[PDB]
């Protein structure tokens, strides 16, 4: 590894990448954020990696919080600090007040404290600490040049002793100054910003690397979720354009449609049908969620439509019966109203549950629904993440697309997601003598061939039936077409009078 | 109750922003949906004829079943069609019926077959010769089959 | 925030009743409502034709149309 | 025909049944004078029109 920097591994998901290796050994990290931002599990998280995973023993240095409470909390996430700090490996030095305490003790006791830790760290041959809330400690009645020499004094100290270490720090603004008495940011070698960051009454959190004196990085806001796991970060910008590429076919669930894309869809490759309301997509998921348990395979289909109950109305109306793939573990259904999460929940709901289920098949009813609120470049960015775990994954995937605007929609997608996708199935109606019927269309596909064809198809409760392209119409895109006729009595089986049985016989 | 009608979600988006807007629906519509309760919500679109997204809050999306009505101009007159939409687990008409108003209510006949462009509001009425083609005067290769 | 637990992030709208404070977590609300196949008439029989024989009980039904349209009468 | 005629219409009145054409309609000093509706007409609404002068069936 070419970076002038020895780092150290946090094992927090992701966390890794964004730092290219870790942290810096030998130096601090300032973490700093707003309130429950998750600085205090982020420094947790630090030592216990540290000790379950490279027998690296740790300090905890609490200002505020109390030694049970950092215990009890850690549970939270199904970590018995306890028992570690019964085995010798965690120490947690308590550092806070006393609820019955005078006035007065900020630097002596910053000399106390250095001696202090350097006690624990020398006697428990500690090589990870975390210092969590200087902040507090000058919440004395300090002015800014006092906080940096103090900050200083400690930071050094610590790179003397070796530690390497991660030191909490508070903030009142989620893009103001870095931390409250604007001088931390200096006077760390590595800084990390965690946001909670409003907008809309949604929440989001994001963690940034600010600076890492020595090394580089990823630069920029990444997107995180705190779980039962702890953090858990995805460096969208740090996944790579190298997913298998295979020339393996697999069926729609469609006969016809798989003709139409000649020989049916890559098993590697991400498939994509809109349409207006009412023109199908669903039916057509539904059909390739089916196809995959005939085939003895698991697929999942994310419904952020439809009930758990409608969607079985539906499909039994539609033949195929869901109860039955459910039963024999072969299809899984989420359904989860867009809502009820920011789109980095459910991107890792998603991830979560394809590897407790591992699919050969997946299958998202609307992404478009998932468009709703969000802003374009936050949806974009779930759609490159969704889609390249699937690819990389080898997992055939096939989304939905509702169009704004029923006849006479200009582009595919109306959010440009057009290009990410590898097959574009398209539906649309087309009204045939005030009438409104459908037609379906093979848009693209990357390494085949498909029919050109704009197929007009009927829904029954037998499903799909894909009929003939509507030759004799100019305009059909429009919606409404127009008819001219070179012909279309033209042979085809004319002959006349009686060609016909009814119901009797024949 | 066992049914609901909200007359105009689209009176209700007045004001508001669109995601308080759709989280509203949401709200009237799921609660409804797990109630057991058939409910049948109202939607003016902005403008008259050639409107060309079902709604335009877009809830379309969230919804199950939906039933649109149109002006279509007949003749120097504004006459109206119904169309069920779309229809989830059933089968549903795909004909553009016209339809009056009368004190008995609304009486749906049928759909405007000889028109084209219905859906804009302002069709183009189209026989120019009706499907028994240039053949009405039938060629006269029937000059045989009568003789004395 | 909540040391040691999760719980639903963001903000939730409320309503301050006679009943106090009433609080509406619409994205706690989940997609698990119940879906019959059972029929019932718009009050309009040919429209109940359109409909392959009626609005479905269990269904969210939206008239759209111009002002002046109907949506009213139906 | 190059020239800018006007047109009334009731376009919705609720309690009532009212006219649903749109006629042609003239200003005098007299006021206004509600004539016929453009029956040979297309788009109308549009503004611009189109007779539809149909040689009928043609026979
Ligand atoms: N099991 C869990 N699953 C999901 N979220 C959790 C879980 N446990 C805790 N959390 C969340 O993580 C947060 C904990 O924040 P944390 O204690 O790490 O420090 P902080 O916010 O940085 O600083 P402060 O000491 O000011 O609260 C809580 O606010 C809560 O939302
Ligand atoms: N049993 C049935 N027989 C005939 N047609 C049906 C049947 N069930 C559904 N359909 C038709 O299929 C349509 C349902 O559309 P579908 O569920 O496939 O999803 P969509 O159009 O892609 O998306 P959305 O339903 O959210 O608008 C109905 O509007 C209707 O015309
Ligand atoms: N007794 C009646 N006889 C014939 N037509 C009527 C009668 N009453 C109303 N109408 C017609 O029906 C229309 C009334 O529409 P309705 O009250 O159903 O609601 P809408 O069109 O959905 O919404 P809105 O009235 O707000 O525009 C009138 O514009 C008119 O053309
Ligand atoms: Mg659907
Ligand atoms: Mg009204």
């Amino acid at each position: 590894e070419h970076q002038a920097i020895a780092k150290m591994r946090t094992m927090i998901e992701g966390f890794d990448d964004i730092s290219h290796g870790g942290l810096p050994i030998g130096r601090s990290t300032l973490v700093s954020g707003t309130s429950g931002t998750g600085k205090t599990l982020f420094s947790i998280q630090f030592l216990y990696n540290g000790i379950i995973e490279f027998d690296e023993p740790g300090v905890f240095v609490t200002f505020e919080e109390t030694p049970q409470d950092i215990i009890k909390n850690a549970r939270s996430f199904g970590w018995d600090l306890a028992k570690l700090v019964d085995e010798g490996k965690l120490f947690i030095l308590d550092a806070s007040p006393d609820p019955e305490g005078q006035e007065v003790v900020g630097g002596f006791d910053l000399s106390a404290l250095i001696e202090r830790i350097n006690y624990a760290i020398q006697k428990y041959r500690a090589r990870r600490v975390s210092i969590d809330s200087v902040t507090s400690v000058f919440q004395q009645y300090d002015a800014s040049s006092v906080v940096r020499r103090e900050l200083f004094r400690l930071v050094a100290r610590l790179k003397q002793i070796g530690a390497t270490t991660v030191m909490t720090t508070e903030r009142i603004e989620e893009y103001g100054p870095i931390a409250r008495y604007g001088v931390e940011e200096f006077v760390s070698d590595n800084v990390v910003i965690l946001r909670n960051v409003l907008e809309g009454e949604r929440r989001r959190r994001t963690l940034e690397i600010l600076k890492l004196r020595g090394t580089s990085h990823m630069k920029g806001e990444y997107p995180f979720t705190i779980t039962d796991h702890g953090i858990n970060i995805f460096p969208l910008g740090a996944m790579r354009l190298t997913q298998r590429s295979s020339n393996v076919r697999v069926s729609s669930g469609v006969v016809r449609l798989d003709e139409m894309c000649g020989g049916g869809f890559f098993k590697d490759s991400i498939i994509l049908a809109t349409g207006a309301t009412g023109t199908g997509k669903t039916l057509l998921v539904s059909r390739f969620v089916e196809n995959a348990c005939a085939n003895k395979e698991r697929a999942i289909l994310f419904a952020y439509e439809e009930s758990r109950a409608q969607l079985l109305r539906n499909a039994y109306s539609w033949g195929m019966d869901f109860e039955e793939m459910e039963r024999q573990n072969l299809l899984k259904i989420v359904c989860a109203y867009p809502e009820s999460a920011g789109l980095e929940d459910h991107l890792q709901i998603i991830k979560s549950e394809i590897n407790d289920f591992k699919p050969a098949r997946i299958a998202i009813d609307s992404l478009s629904a998932l468009a709703r609120g969000v802003s374009n470049n936050a949806f974009r960015q779930f759609v490159i993440g969704v889609t390249g775990y699937a690819k990389q994954e080898e997992i055939t995937g096939l989304f939905t697309n509702t169009s704004d605007q029923f006849m006479g929609a200009h582009s595919i997608t109306d959010s440009h997601i057009s290009t990410i996708t590898d097959t574009i199935i398209l539906l649309q109606y087309v009204e045939i003598r005030g009438e409104m019927s459908r037609a379906i269309n093979v848009f693209k596909m990357r390494g085949s061939w498909h029919d050109k064809a704009i197929r007009e198809f009927m829904i029954s409760d037998k499903g799909p039936d894909i009929k003939d392209s509507f030759r004799n119409f100019e305009r059909i895109i429009s919606g409404s077409p127009t008819r001219i006729t070179v012909d279309e009595k033209s042979e085809l089986s004319r002959i006349v009078r009686g060609v016909q049985e009814k119901g009797p016989e024949s």
